[PDB]
């Protein structure tokens, strides 16, 4: 259900929600495909070892199986700073703010990756946190804290929207 959405954003929302489930999609089928080190991997989430490689491989077995078109979308925050915002234990809604609006559908920093953090915010998808924003301060927290990537929201946008594409 939409809650404070003009038909614009309600446009924006079905094909972001429908991107994001793609890019989940496809990372599910990476991470299982891929059982070793590589570039889209580590730059991400650090140095491959297989417990984190679970660790992510299991965030995206659970996303897969959340309907993003079925999320509920809330258009009512008008945060210019903020993409978007869930409640980790309450599943399913996803409240959009201002930069949301800025972004592109796909792409970096875009709609659909921002729904991609967001749903690795849930607990039932794993509860990921907030520890590094950017690219290059996920990047970076990959390489010192590799622990905290693969429990941080967007290292995992990041590694879905893979842009610039890395194999
Ligand atoms: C992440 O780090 C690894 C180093 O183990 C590389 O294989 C990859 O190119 C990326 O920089
Ligand atoms: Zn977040």
């Amino acid at each position: 259900t939409y809650n404070g959405c003009s038909s614009s954003e309600q446009s924006a929302l079905a094909a972001a929600a429908s991107a994001a489930q793609s890019y989940v999609a496809e990372s599910l089928s990476y991470l299982q495909t891929h059982t070793a080190a590589t570039p889209r991997y580590t730059t991400w989430f650090g140095s491959y070892i297989s417990s984190r490689h679970s660790t992510v491989l299991q965030h995206y077995t659970d996303m897969n199986s959340n309907d993003f078109s079925s999320y509920s979308f809330d258009c009512t925050c008008t945060a210019a700073g903020t993409f978007a915002y869930v409640y980790p234990n309450r599943f399913g809604t996803v409240y959009l703010c201002g930069a949301f609006w800025k972004a592109p559908t796909t792409g970096t920093d875009s709609q659909a990756g921002t729904l991609v953090h967001e749903s690795s915010h849930f607990t039932r998808n794993g509860g990921t946190k907030d520890y590094a924003y950017g690219q290059a301060a996920a990047k970076s927290l990959a390489t010192m804290d590799p622990d905290k990537a693969v429990m941080n929201a967007d290292n995992h946008e990041y590694f879905s929207e893979n842009n610039p594409a890395q194999s």
